[PDB]
């Protein structure tokens, strides 16, 4: 399945924890949508932030890197994981 398409736009803070925990992991977003019985479309699309969030999807990809996809605490770890850094968005 054809995906790709990345040319500076923002991306949300699920997004970047998405891509961050991919990669923290080497995991390719065809990985991930593995990990989570799900198309690599949606992945592509939930690291700019143009995919609709679902809590369920969401539950499913923090098991997929071991790391937080809601609150402010978004990449703090699910019970057991390294540290991360954090930072603003803006709107």
């Amino acid at each position: 399945g054809s995906s790709g398409s990345s040319g500076d736009r923002v991306t949300l803070e699920v997004g970047k924890v998405i891509q961050q925990g991919r990669q923290s992991k080497g995991l390719t977003q065809k990985d991930l949508a593995t990990k989570i019985n799900e198309k690599p479309q949606v992945i592509a699309d939930y690291e700019s932030g143009r995919a609709i969030p679902n809590n369920q999807v969401l539950g499913k990809i923090e098991r997929a890197i071991g790391l937080k996809l809601r609150g402010k605490d978004i990449g703090k770890p699910i019970e057991k994981g390294p540290r991360a850094k954090s930072g603003p968005s803006s709107g």
